[PDB]
């Protein structure tokens, strides 16, 4: 029988569903209130037992031998129940510890090292800004452990709790745990191993970065403050996770005499404000021919921290409301290059919700959730180059010296390849821990050991089992998959690469046509290509998506490995000429306390 016109009635319903929990959604992360908190949750509950209530009676059509697989495809992803297969009780605790840990991050206030009375510094704009221009390490001490006792220990008990219900909620849907049910996401059996074979062929570029980073640093603070051979101290690299050090270039860049694009200066000479950035990314889009920002995205976002004392989340992200045009961002912007990034970051979310919005509901997702978060870093990168930078006029004279493209790709290396171990370890952890492989009584050191194995890197004090700080990081407080990012600083080279192929950008053989250096602004056939791709939107696996913009199926290293082998290159031979130690021994920062009183 006729199951099509089912799922098209059931799609249609979801879709207004969803609408009005995402609004409920919309209104907490906005104005952080308990009543806000209370319809949310409460929203969520109703869509949950809808959801039941709709996986029993697919038990009616038997699709698990249909014909037409589409059909097919729709109804094993509309039964795949999630946090919804749980029992009402569960589920309403689950929905309430998830609350405890948000809010608890977003509501994170420190008191200033200097003023012991102010207080009111949070995370998005103070503490932020310390971490990137303080030179003072003990200073930076400071506040990475003001910011890491609040965001993360306080919630432990939550956390844990988090994770009993993830577990239970995954075997539910028959899956082995959480880490298998994130990893269902990418269809493939072998996805992991595919990471990690890939991870394997970076780390070695990985670690001519790391002990260079290490080496400088080392000069700079002096022997005291950074150990040679030691795992680095973060917390001098510029960003509380030490996920990205782009923020240090000043101190830390091969060419201090030559220049280092810090557009951020000229920005804000300039008069740049959040919508004049806002105006920039949406030009980006429509100059390749692709879509523009609808109306309701200018009325309805919030482009700017609010400027009363509510509380809110302001971890840039963008929505979609599940309509028709209906798609907003919600970002604290504040002029600086790095910002002008992640505003490319989020449209690149918002072009992919108008360009498969006519797909039925459940296939209004991207295909895999690589794809949704590689979208606008596309954009950026191209936006990074000299080239772009110097047409739009944010790069008054620049000359691209040879030494001097040097602090580019290596500026380049502190974002892009830095990341790559620190985003699969996010998710290395809370696979452990999903698939119960740590006791309890080691939940912190397995975090850190991990990081430490990994990236090379170690907290600026001795933390202790009695802390828990992977909740420190925005994701793991809000429950977000992170193997996302891994999969699109990966993958986004792959599509960079090709959109500046289809345009005249890049050629292997020809000099002066670099990959660092296109621009593919203007780009009717990239844009294309992106078309072909977005528009699919989950409708099938992630290959067919990627086929349809450049042909190819798999996902592999044939762009980054091939975009900073001029900085590879440059570092083997520098790292000797200074005799630099690359690799690092065992970090001793994780224990189980000590103390100098009684
Ligand atoms: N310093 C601001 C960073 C930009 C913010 C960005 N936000 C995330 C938010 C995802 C999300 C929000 C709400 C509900 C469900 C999912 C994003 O990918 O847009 C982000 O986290 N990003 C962007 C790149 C990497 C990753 C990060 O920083 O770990
Ligand atoms: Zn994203």
């Amino acid at each position: 029988i006729q199951a099509k016109e089912y799922l098209e009635n059931l799609n249609k319903e979801l879709a207004k569903r969803t609408n009005v929990e995402t609004e409920a959604a919309w209104a907490y992360r906005s104005a952080i209130t308990d009543e806000n908190e209370k319809k949310k949750n409460e929203i969520s509950a109703e869509l949950a037992k809808f959801m039941k209530e709709v996986a029993s009676d697919t038990t009616k059509f038997q699709w698990r031998s249909y014909q037409s697989e589409d059909l097919k495809r729709q109804f094993k992803a509309l039964t795949k129940l999630g946090y919804a297969a749980l029992p009402e009780d569960d589920y309403a605790e689950l929905l309430d510890t998830l609350s405890a840990m948000e809010s608890n991050f977003a509501k994170v206030k420190v008191c200033d090292y200097k003023d012991s009375t102010k207080c009111d510094l949070a995370l998005d704009p103070e503490i932020e800004e310390v971490i990137s221009k303080s030179r003072d390490h003990e200073e930076l001490a400071y506040y990475w452990r003001e910011f890491y006792d609040k965001a993360g220990t306080a919630v432990r008990s939550q956390f844990e709790r988090y994770v009993e219900l993830n577990t239970k909620a995954a075997k539910l849907n028959n899956f082995t745990s959480g880490a298998e049910a994130w990893l269902d996401e990418y269809e493939d059996d072998t996805f992991e191993q595919q990471l990690e074979d890939i991870f394997a062929d970076i780390r070695p570029l990985y670690q001519q970065i790391h002990g260079y980073v290490r080496f400088r640093l080392r000069k700079h603070y002096g022997d005291a403050v950074v150990s040679e051979t030691g795992p680095i101290p973060m917390h001098l690299l510029g960003n509380m996770w030490a996920q990205q050090w782009s923020e240090i270039a000043d101190i830390v860049s091969p060419f201090p005499e030559k220049p280092l694009v810090d557009v951020s200066a000229e920005m804000e000479k300039q008069a740049y404000t959040p919508l004049k950035m806002f105006q920039m990314g949406d030009d980006f889009f429509t100059s390749m021919n692709l879509t523009k920002l609808p109306q309701d995205f200018w009325d309805k976002s919030i482009i700017e921290k609010p400027t009363d004392g509510r509380d809110l989340v302001c971890h840039a992200s963008a929505w979609d409301f599940y309509l028709i045009d209906d798609v907003r961002i919600k970002q604290c912007t504040r002029v600086t290059q790095d910002q002008l990034f992640t505003v490319h970051h989020e449209l690149g979310h918002i072009q992919y919700f108008l360009q498969y919005q006519h797909q039925p509901f459940v296939y209004r997702t991207g295909a895999n959730p690589g794809f949704h978060e590689a979208v606008g870093d596309v954009l950026s990168l191209s936006v990074s180059t000299p080239k772009h930078l110097e047409k739009i006029g944010l790069l008054k004279d620049y000359v691209r010296d040879d030494e001097a493209r040097i602090n580019q790709l290596f500026l380049t290396a502190l974002d892009k390849i830095v990341f790559l171990p620190f985003a699969f370890t996010m998710d290395k952890y809370r696979w452990s821990l999903f698939r119960g492989e740590v006791d309890k009584a080691n939940w912190n050191c397995a975090f850190w050991k991990l990081r430490d194995e990994y990236s090379g890197i170690e907290p600026p004090v001795v933390r202790s089992e009695k802390d828990f700080d992977a909740p420190a990081k925005y994701h793991i407080s809000a429950d977000v998959e992170y193997l996302r990012y891994l999969v699109s600083f990966i993958i986004q080279f792959q599509f960079y690469k090709s959109a500046c192929i289809k345009a005249g950008q890049y050629d292997p053989d020809n000099v002066e046509l670099p990959l660092d250096n296109c621009d593919i602004y203007g780009s009717a056939r990239a844009g294309a290509a992106f078309h072909n791709m977005l528009s699919m939107g989950a409708s099938k696996p992630w290959p067919d998506a990627l086929e349809a913009f450049n042909g190819e199926r798999i996902m592999s290293g044939k762009a980054i490995a091939e975009y900073f082998e001029p900085l590879r290159v440059w570092l083997e031979a520098e790292n000797i000429k200074n005799n630099v130690h690359i690799g690092w021994i065992t970090s001793n920062k994780c224990v189980s306390s000590h103390h100098h009183h009684h």
